[PDB]
Order: structure tokens, then C-alpha cells, then sequence
């Protein structure tokens, strides 16, 4: 099919997505930047979709977190999610797209803004949300590895898939984990979708980045960087450690596994065969910037070898003394 200006798309239905693309790039993503709203939008795709259980209920990737926002944004596990829900609501109302479609579309478009990012498949046609998600379906950073893997598994994700989805934390920061110091990222490159998150979580912890250890927080190897306890444990757990370590300096795998598993997550509670493939609408992301490295002042001795099958790859450290991670703008 073709759109008004002759651009090819596999289905004519996808043409309605282009004005939505332009509007969000300009008015949600601050001129197609990989910034705060991109990160919050990626996070929202998860908080919307993970509200899904074959036995416990929830319609999954159905836009319920927007359509029933007063209920869902008040779940303890959804702390801080109100701001991005509130920012996205006018776009949903203004455009001719369901809330479930908009959330996943905004996430895929956002990721395409990030250097090293990957194009996530996108399907159009999710119905309006039917009911609010049940509470207690969103994993929390203080949950045990077994609890987290059981909840994600109930939703349909294997431990390896949990690792692949956690590539999202390569472009991520926290406001609620430690309320005193908002905007500390989970890796040293929160604006670059790269392997630094998997490297840095495997380093021996050194400090608590604020003035307090908070619930759900582990020791961080870097000042200005925050480490979730869930990430700390998943990096090292036998169920996940070899998968975690394999992401290190493996950009093609990070991209490929993230795209595939995000697509699967965006379809929770949905039937892809009743939807329309509009993947070709998502822009090509900019290429990776920077390279895999240990932070400056670190050596391979700082790695906590958790994978038994294979040793950590022999990365080199950035030059100079150990430095802090600047807060995200
Ligand atoms: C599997 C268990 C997970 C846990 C326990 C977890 C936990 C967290 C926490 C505590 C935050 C910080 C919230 C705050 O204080 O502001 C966060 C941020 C974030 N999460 Fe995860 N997460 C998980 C999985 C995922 C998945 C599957 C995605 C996929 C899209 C994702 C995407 C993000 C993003 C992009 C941010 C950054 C938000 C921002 O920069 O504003 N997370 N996560
Ligand atoms: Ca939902
Ligand atoms: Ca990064």
C-alpha cells in the first residue's frame, strides 16, 4: 500500500500512524530525543502489559493503565507512573488510536530515538480497555528473584526473556526508589541503548549513592548511579547469570532479543492475527555511540563472576580515575 506522499507501507491502515508519529516526536519526545519522556514511555509499556495472568486476570497490553488511571496509578508498584500517563492522555484523546495501541506505539517510537536502539515490531488494532488491571501483578525491585521470575513466567516470559527485557534498564533512571535524589540512572549511559547496564550491574558494589539505602536498592559501583536489588540479584542468580553475562559487549543480541521480547510483551492479552502489522512505520534508530567498557578506575578484578559456564569477557577500562555518573537532565 502507499500513503498520501507515496511512501510504502505493508498495510494501508498504517498510514494513520504517521501524523501521530510526528506529533509525539515533537510534543512528547522533545524533538525526537532519547530523553525523560522516552524512558517513561518505555517503562509504561511494561506497567500496562504486565497486568496479565491466565488465572489472576488482567487484559495485558490493553491501555488499562490510562483508561483506569485512578485505580492503576495508585497501586504501590506503579509509584511515579502517574506523570507519563498524564502526559500521554491528551495524545490518545486527540488521535484516533486506542490507549493500548498508543502506549506501545509511543514506546517503540521512543526507543527508535536512542543511539544503539532497535526497531520494535508494532501491531495496530488493540480494542479499548475493558477493565482495570488487578493489583499485585507488577514486579517490584525488592521482590526475590524467584518471586520476580514466577510473576514474569506466569505472564509468559522465561528467565532469559526477563534478562532480554531488562535491556530497557540501559536507558533508565529512578525517581521513586530514592525520592531525595531523583533521576539517577541504572547505567552510566542512560541516553545510549547499550551493554553498560549488564556490565555495571556485574561489578562489585561500592557505595549507596544517596544518603540512604532504600527499599529495593542494592550497593552501586558508581556514585550517581543507582542499582536495583532485583537487577543485582538477577545478574548473579543461576537461573539468569549466564544469559545476563552474554549481553555484555553483544550489541546485536541486545537489540535482537529486546525487539523480539518487546513485541511479545506488547501483545499480552492480544491475538496478533486479529491485528495489523505496522512495524515498517517505526523509524530506524541512530547507530550505537561509544563502546563496551569497564568504568574508569575499574579492572576485571571488580567483576563478580556469576556465570559458571563462561568467564566474563576481557573488557578494558575507560582511562582515568573513577568518576561519578551525572544525573539525567
Ligand atoms: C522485571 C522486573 C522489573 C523491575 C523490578 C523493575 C523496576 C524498576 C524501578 C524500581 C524503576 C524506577 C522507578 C522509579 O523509582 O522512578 C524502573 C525504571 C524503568 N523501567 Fe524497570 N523494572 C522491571 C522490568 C522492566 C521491564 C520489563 C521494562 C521494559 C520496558 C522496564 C523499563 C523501565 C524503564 C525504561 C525505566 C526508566 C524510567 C525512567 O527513566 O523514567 N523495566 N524499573
Ligand atoms: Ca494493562
Ligand atoms: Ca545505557
Amino acid at each position: 500500500a502507499t500513503c498520501d506522499d507515496g511512501r510504502t507501507t505493508a498495510n494501508a491502515a498504517c498510514c494513520i500512524l504517521f501524523p501521530i508519529l510526528d506529533d509525539i516526536q515533537e510534543n512528547l519526545f522533545d524533538g525526537a530525543q532519547c530523553g525523560e519522556k522516552v524512558r517513561e514511555s518505555l517503562r509504561l509499556t511494561f506497567h500496562d502489559a504486565i497486568g496479565f495472568s491466565p488465572t489472576l486476570g488482567g487484559g495485558g497490553a490493553d491501555g488499562s493503565i490510562i483508561a483506569f488511571d485512578t485505580i492503576e496509578t495508585n497501586f504501590p508498584a506503579n509509584a511515579g507512573i502517574d506523570e507519563i500517563v498524564s502526559a500521554q492522555k491528551p495524545f490518545v484523546a486527540k488521535h484516533n488510536i486506542s490507549a493500548g495501541d498508543f502506549i506501545q506505539f509511543a514506546g517503540a517510537v521512543g526507543v527508535s530515538n536512542c543511539p544503539g536502539g532497535v526497531r520494535i515490531p508494532f501491531f495496530l488494532g488493540r480494542p479499548d480497555a475493558v477493565a482495570a488491571s488487578p493489583d499485585h501483578l507488577v514486579p517490584e525491585p525488592f521482590d526475590s528473584v524467584d518471586s520476580i521470575l514466577a510473576r514474569m513466567g506466569d505472564a509468559g516470559f522465561s528467565p532469559a526473556e526477563v534478562v532480554w527485557l531488562l535491556a530497557s534498564h540501559s536507558i533508565a533512571a529512578a525517581d521513586k526508589v530514592d525520592p531525595s535524589i531523583p533521576g539517577m540512572p541504572f547505567d552510566s549511559t542512560p541516553g545510549v541503548f547499550d551493554s553498560q547496564f549488564f556490565i555495571e550491574t556485574l561489578l562489585k558494589g561500592r557505595l549507596f549513592p544517596g544518603t540512604a539505602a532504600n527499599k529495593g536498592e542494592a550497593q552501586s559501583p558508581l556514585q550517581g548511579e543507582i542499582r536495583l536489588q532485583s537487577d543485582h540479584l538477577l545478574a548473579r542468580d543461576p537461573q539468569t547469570a549466564c544469559e545476563w553475562q552474554s549481553m555484555v559487549n553483544n550489541q546485536p543480541k541486545i537489540q535482537n532479543r529486546f525487539a523480539a521480547t518487546m513485541s511479545k510483551m506488547a501483545l499480552l492479552g492480544q491475538d496478533k492475527t486479529k491485528l495489523i502489522d505496522c512495524s515498517d512505520v517505526i523509524p530506524t534508530p541512530p547507530a550505537l555511540v561509544g563502546a563496551a567498557h569497564l568504568p574508569a578506575g575499574f579492572s576485571l578484578s571488580d567483576v563478580e563472576q556469576a556465570c559458571a559456564a563462561t568467564p566474563f569477557p576481557a573488557l578494558t577500562a575507560d582511562p582515568g580515575p573513577v568518576t561519578s555518573v551525572p544525573p539525567v537532565p
